């Protein structure tokens, strides 16, 4: 099976122990069959594919210190990736919409410094991992033209692919969280384009998008126990429409992510951890190495969790404790409720090294092509958990 090793190349500069230097990233090759750079973006004026940190990627030449690392794997397969929900511009923030419904000359220019930029830097491909809008969050028509939107994709792709055929390079395309596959993708028609597809089955509910309510974000199948759950909203459903609508199993990856989605409760969250967790009150505080508000990395979430230094202690020290449906059809979560002497409530959705190794047998269930695991810089690089390094990503490689 192949294991798609994401990798947030903003990660190399974090400030503290979430810092992710390349020998760190060297010892997660042994797991993975493609590593991913992410992410590349496209500019404002003129919608060209470039490189969102060049004194890093080009200067200093980090692209080509990830993609040489080939010549110590040298079955690894690198990939460049365009876009990931990474490319954040409010000033321009219809780019994505507007290279679909480009002139050809500035659908050219991107496909051209696309190539530029996989070819230059010794990448095997390139992966679209498309910023379409996203399916509309329920509070508690987004796109009238998407049906264009969708011609305007596979015939873009299509271009890419003819500018990769030549050198032979691969081309991916990522479905990204709450990304419609129903609006934009043409799935019968991508497969003759595109050697694989990630798709993003997590971040289903996260606290930017739903920060008055929390609900499991990457289930495998529909939670009964959630009231009033949009029924689209799970990995399971994702993948079946995906082979329902013709694409091979051995080309989808099933994403996995590596962070958990957390919220901040409040006292009328009450004291049950099986969500829906009402009355949430946005994202938690940011991770002090992860800083990111409702973000959290699976160190800081095990370093949270019980263990020999918190066990004991009391009130906003105590650990959060795990809550786990015996069927595990659904996810980690870890809470702690306001109650008592605890005033800081936080509900966290998350895979833990058993919940990805599951997801990674149901991946073996549906004969999938692997998975998909975003990101490297938030599994435990330096074993601060248990002493092991990157737990995810060996528990879902023990697997496949
Ligand atoms: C793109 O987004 C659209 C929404 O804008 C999304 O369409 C939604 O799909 C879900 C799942 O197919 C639909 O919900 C189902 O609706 C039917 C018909 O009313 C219900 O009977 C279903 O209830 C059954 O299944 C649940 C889980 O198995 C059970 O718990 C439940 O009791 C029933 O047994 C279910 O609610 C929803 O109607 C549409 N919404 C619209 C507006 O079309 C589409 O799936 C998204 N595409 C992708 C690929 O994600």
């Amino acid at each position: 099976s192949n294991l798609v090793c994401y990798y947030d190349s903003s990660s190399y500069t974090r400030e503290g122990l979430g810092k992710l230097l390349n020998p760190d990233l060297e010892i997660a090759l042994q797991f993975c069959s493609h590593l991913v750079y992410g992410y590349a973006g496209l500019r404002g004026e003129n919608l060209q594919a470039y490189s969102m940190n060049e004194n890093l990627d080009i200067y200093k030449h980090q692209f080509s210190e990830v993609t040489s690392l080939k010549r110590k794997y040298p079955h690894l397969k690198v990939l460049l990736s365009v876009g990931g929900d990474h490319d954040i511009d409010p000033d321009h923030p219809n780019k994505y919409i507007d290279l679909l419904e480009g002139e050809k000359v500035r659908q050219i220019g991107f496909i051209r410094s696309a190539y530029e930029l996989v070819k230059t830097y010794g990448f095997d491909g390139l992966d679209l991992a498309y910023q379409f809008p996203k399916n509309k969050p329920r509070k508690v028509i987004v796109d009238p033209h998407a049906a264009l939107h969708k011609e305007q994709f596979t015939a873009l792709v299509r271009d890419v692919k003819d500018s990769l055929r030549a050198d032979g390079f691969l081309l991916s395309l990522t479905v990204l969280p709450n990304v419609n596959s129903t609006w934009y993708f043409d799935i019968p028609a991508l497969n003759g384009l595109v050697d694989f597809v990630n798709l993003a089955t997590f971040d289903f509910l996260t606290p930017a998008r739903n920060p008055e309510e929390a609900d499991y974000s990457a289930p495998i199948y529909h939670p009964d126990g959630s009231k009033d759950r949009l029924a689209h909203l799970n990995a399971d459903f994702q993948v079946e429409y995906w082979l329902s609508q013709g694409f091979p199993s051995n080309k989808i990856n099933l994403g996995v992510a590596t962070y958990g989605n957390a919220w901040k409760l409040t006292k009328d969250s009450g004291l049950e951890g099986v969500p829906v967790v009402p009355e949430t009150s946005g994202p938690a505080p940011e991770g002090f190495q992860s800083q990111k508000p409702g973000l959290l990395s699976y160190a800081e979430i095990c370093g949270k969790l019980s263990n020999p230094q918190n066990q004991f202690l009391k009130g906003n020290e105590s650990p959060l404790r795990r809550v786990s449906d015996p069927t595990k059809r659904f996810g980690g979560i870890a809470y702690r409720p306001v109650d008592g002497q605890i005033t800081e409530g936080i509900w966290v959705s998350y895979d833990d090294p058993d919940s990805a190794s599951n997801k990674a047998a149901y991946a073996r269930v549906k004969n999938l092509g692997g998975v998909a695991l975003f990101d490297l810089s938030y599994d435990d690089f330096r074993g601060q958990c248990s002493g092991d390094k990157y737990p995810i990503l060996r528990a879902i490689k023990y697997r496949l």
